[PDB]
């Protein structure tokens, strides 16, 4: 009795927090029930949705996980309805504190003159973005599980964040630090890290290796585009990196791309079962809505953007992509 | 490719009607954010959610028709944690008139003296009520598919509105009223109509004929309470039986009930397949929280009820419904 017994006491402890508890402040009360329809969905899913390509963990976790999929796309549609009143309204409501708060682009200097070597510069690099770059690489060399696609999308942010320097000014980095750190050791330890731990828990490892040709960019493309959309969204509506609204959609992204990447790979070569499911739809289209997002209400960085790197950067993941997949074919057919 | 064609042709229309739309007015975007996430919900759920029992008309609708059902059980879920101040502000927005609307059961008499016979009285009937039992009950026979099952019920709700005519005083009605115009005719005929459609139209016809003998009573017992929970809100949140939110609220749980009865019917007497799936206990859940708001939110009604009464409403209907059970068994042995 999976559905007797969860939908008979989630019920009866739902109907005593409701009777017990005060009604009178009214934001409280849109909190809660808040609350609950978040929860009560998330039920509705583990009880109908379909399983998904996982079932190792519980085939149940993969529900709960379309349930918050289809939860953040349906909130994008309606964020795209709003002004950018109302939207930052709605923010200030889920954290007051974000009414004062100031953009770390608008008053800060990146790519100074880069030559300098004392530890006063080196030692603090550790607080944000090191953390994040090596253990997200971590998870994304969990959620892709090979050497050559991970650091081919290592090396592709690079240059994403090259192209990309004219809107927001924060992804320009000195020389010596995108190649040494962000590439040879914050990214290649966590690949490296991730990878073994992906050996050790009992995993498998994807491949790759016609129509992969398309493919794999659409996916490069995607992936970048998610990737960019975290700072394009940063940047738009005013806050930081370390407010529970950034890593809270890192990991919500992550957890949601696990089947993702996994239906992805399957479509792809396998000689098999294909015609990818809804999970991945639904990812490509939360990715397209939060672009959309970014797009209608920023309207000033894109404002000044340039054509000729949109449509550059492009051709760039394109060769990265194609150069990439001949490697991995070769070291396939050769080894 | 039907996601495919789906998901890619209903963005591009969402997009553009977002970008090229104003965003001044801001309880119109709150409006047309609120239509959208409907539209896409049932987007969501013709393409991810059970087919159902049915597979006539088309197994989509089937799917927007849980999709409906699962948004309103979500509802429910949220309107339980408000105050009154809010549910009633909530009403004022979605319909202002209801600002002004007194109910018609505070000032209006009942049960007056009943012997007259002057056509003044008579012909005023076919207002509201009368084309609500004629027509609903096409409809409930569409549903039930049977003449027992639906006279009984036709019966059964006499016996409720006499017995729960203590807390609204609308049910009190002219003893040749009841017996004569509410069941002889204005619901006969509407049997029979629905009756008669159900057999033009190449449908089934149930026939219900152990563990029958609590399965038949626990769905009398929904039925009634379902059928009864449209006058408590109707007298609770004060407004009429000719607003959109009554006949509409009327059609939308004929439209959830349809597969509902048929999955009951399934786990009921069939000898195969059973273990009635989740719209079943999608439309019980619904039915019992709408009990469960009215409890709450009205709390004056229900403070004067007596419990000599809710317990032998009860001990009726089961006396009904076995007396229903034997005799149709009976017809059926001996014919
Ligand atoms: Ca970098
Ligand atoms: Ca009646």
């Amino acid at each position: 009795p999976h559905t007797i017994t969860l939908l008979s006491f989630t019920i009866v402890s739902l109907m005593y927090f409701a009777f017990t508890r005060d009604d009178s402040v009214p934001e409280d009360n849109i909190w809660r029930g808040i609350l609950s329809v978040i929860f009560f969905f998330l039920i509705i899913s583990v009880l109908a949705f379909p399983n998904g390509p996982f079932t190792r963990p519980h085939p149940a976790l993969w529900r709960m996980v379309f349930g918050l999929s289809v939860l953040y796309f349906l909130f994008l549609v309606f964020l795209l309805f709003l002004n950018f009143e109302q939207v930052k309204s709605l923010m200030y409501w889920l954290d007051p504190n974000l009414r004062y708060a100031t953009r770390e682009a608008d008053v800060m200097e990146y790519a100074v003159n880069c030559h300098v070597i004392t530890w006063e510069r080196i030692i603090s690099h550790f607080d944000i973005f090191a953390f994040g770059h090596f253990w997200g690489w971590a998870m994304k060399a969990l959620l892709i599980r090979s050497y050559g696609l991970c650091w081919t999308i290592s090396i592709t942010w690079e240059l994403t964040e090259l192209f990309f320097m004219h809107l927001l000014p924060n992804f320009a980095e000195c020389w010596w630090d995108q190649v040494i750190l962000d590439i040879l050791l914050c990214n290649g330890g966590g690949i490296w890290l991730g990878m073994v731990v992906c050996r050790f828990l009992e995993m498998r490892t994807y491949h790759w290796a016609f129509q992969r040709v398309a493919g794999v960019y659409l996916f490069m493309i995607i992936w970048q585009l998610t990737e960019l959309n975290t700072f394009f969204l940063k940047h738009i509506f005013v806050f930081q990196a370390s407010h529970p609204l950034s890593w809270g959609r890192i990991l919500f992204i992550g957890g949601i791309t696990a089947p993702t990447v996994r239906q992805y790979y399957a479509y792809l070569t396998d000689t098999q079962c294909k015609r990818v499911g809804t999970q991945c739809w639904v990812f490509g289209v939360i990715g397209f809505l939060e672009a959309i997002v970014c797009i209608k209400f920023g309207q000033d960085l894109f404002s000044k953007t340039q054509i000729l790197y949109v449509v550059l950067w492009l051709l760039c993941v394109a060769f990265t992509t194609f150069l990439c997949l001949y490697g991995m074919i070769w070291y396939a057919e050769h080894y």
